[PDB]
């Protein structure tokens, strides 16, 4: 067929009940997930070629980075509970991967202080029971799935992306291969 299991994606043996629609994992720390989102453009060009009424979830992981890694994960949670995601990913990515300016818990503080968010805003949510739930969830869905590595994307916790079966000589065709794929795993 166009699509075989083992080649654009693989399937879990061990399906994942109650997990959301599209799933993607990622690390600030990650190399190959600096170039997803700042240079392939991946989860946008997911999301613009989902049928209706299919989300689209992002989750931070704990296992690269030690303890910033961590600090990371709860960061990202802020950052989706007060909803700025999309001021945020470039200056995490390039603070922690371009200029090496993120080192600490304060620095990476310093990055939603200078995209807008305010310092009590910013300290509430951090120390939130809500952000401890949220910073569980992603945990949670991470074990579902007995991740190792990123960056992952899942397709109804019971197919997983599988990008080096594809040709990255052009970008561009990389890029609407793999969300052409989703939308067919989505579909499925």
């Amino acid at each position: 067929a166009q699509y075989e299991d083992g080649k654009q994606y693989t399937t879990l043996e061990k399906p994942v009940a109650g997990a959301p629609q599209v799933l993607e994992f990622f690390s600030f720390f990650c190399p190959h997930c600096y170039q997803f989102e700042e240079v392939l453009h991946i989860s946008d060009n997911v999301k613009k070629k989902l049928p209706e009424g299919v989300k689209m979830t992002k989750y931070h992981v704990n296992f690269m980075g030690g303890d910033l890694g961590k600090d990371l994960t709860q960061a990202w949670a802020v950052a989706m509970a007060l909803g700025v995601e999309d001021k945020v990913t470039v200056p995490l990515f390039e603070g922690v991967q371009k200029t090496q300016t993120i080192r600490s818990a304060s620095d990476i503080r310093d990055v939603f202080i200078n995209a807008g968010i305010k310092g009590e805003e910013y300290d509430a949510a951090w120390n939130s029971f809500v952000v401890k739930s949220l910073v569980a969830q992603q945990e949670k869905a991470a074990a579902d799935v007995q991740l190792r590595g990123v960056p992952a994307m899942f397709v109804n916790g019971k197919y997983q992306l599988n990008p080096q079966g594809m040709d990255t000589s052009n970008m561009d065709v990389f890029v609407q291969q793999y969300a052409d794929t989703v939308k067919y795993l989505s579909e499925k």
